[PDB]
């Protein structure tokens, strides 16, 4: 599912950026850092079994989520 | 961590709604449905062991994520 869910992100990327930029995600810088850890956190949990499933979706998720989050943050350079 | 990450959502809820509404999340209706399944999907996986850890964070995550997603969707009633 994690592999198929990035497919619905094809327009989310363009839509998000096209729809706006300063309020595209409406996320805070502090929250961004916490969110990033969560994505990687799941990967570490899976690594424990020396075979993380989430790692597959993590790559796409981390990149996709980060691209959107950084997009808004980079647009205003600030969030507060 | 999932229990502590909702804490950084205290201003995200107000910030997101206050920051905007039509472009608060910039998410699509179709994506919203897929996203909802992902949250619940993790819960089902954990249920398999008759002890889901994510279930704890799932409640807060699902409610928090849904509240923001529905907020933008309900604001415009459409996303495209």
């Amino acid at each position: 599912m994690g592999l198929i869910s990035p497919l619905a992100t094809m327009p989310q990327l363009y839509k998000l950026y096209v729809s706006h930029s300063e309020h595209a995600l409406g996320l805070s810088l502090t929250t961004w850092l916490l969110y990033s850890f969560i994505a990687l956190l799941w990967t570490i949990y899976g690594i424990y079994h020396k075979n993380p499933t989430i790692w597959v979706g993590n790559c796409l998720g981390f990149l996709m989520y980060v691209a959107m989050v950084v997009g808004i943050i980079a647009h205003t350079g600030g969030t507060y």
